[PDB]
């Protein structure tokens, strides 16, 4: 049910799209959230996904952290996808604006290999501070399952494709 994507490799596809809009249209099995270790969904992809769930994602997430404690940078957890997807895979990429090791980006993308197909943003891009061109290269060289990347900014989408 994914439409309008450019095929980059055997298993990686890309589109200039808002991941919230894409999730509402497709209702994929798995939508990836660009999470932090506390699952505090304030801004970027996380704030936008949570707002689309009317804060139900944040209520679930606070219960998960109260039981389990914080995630690791490079780690993930599977929670409900609410009205957007069957499941949400909350993945923590390194936040360069907090000095986290960029080598943890490969560990973050490895989480995707546990799911046959996913709708995802570029990890560690945007407010997480990493170079999005580097993030796409790590995605292509790490993920083996079918990944549909939604890139919000058109200028960044055109740069990612032209330099691929
Ligand atoms: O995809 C990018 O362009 C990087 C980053 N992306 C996201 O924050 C992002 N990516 C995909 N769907 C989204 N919905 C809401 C946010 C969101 C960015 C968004 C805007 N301005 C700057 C960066």
């Amino acid at each position: 049910s994914f439409s309008g994507y450019l095929k980059l490799t055997d298993n990686v596809y890309i589109k200039n799209a808002d991941i919230v809009e894409e999730a509402k249209k497709v209702k994929p099995t798995v939508v990836v959230n660009a999470a932090n270790v506390y699952l505090k969904h304030g801004g970027g992809v996380a704030g936008a996904l949570n707002k689309a769930t009317n804060n139900a994602m944040q209520v679930e997430s606070d219960d998960y952290i109260a039981t389990n404690g914080p995630l690791k940078v490079g780690g993930s957890c599977v929670l409900s996808g609410h009205n957007l997807a069957k499941h949400c895979l909350h993945v923590v990429g390194p936040n360069v604006n907090k000095g986290e090791d960029i080598q943890l980006l490969k560990s973050a993308y490895e989480n995707f290999n546990q799911h046959e197909v996913l709708l995802a943003p570029l990890l560690s891009a945007g407010i997480f501070g990493a170079d999005p061109i580097h993030s796409l290269r790590v995605c292509v060289d790490t993920v083996r399952t079918n990944v549909y990347l939604a890139v919000f900014d058109k200028n960044l989408y055109d740069k990612l494709v032209s330099s691929f």
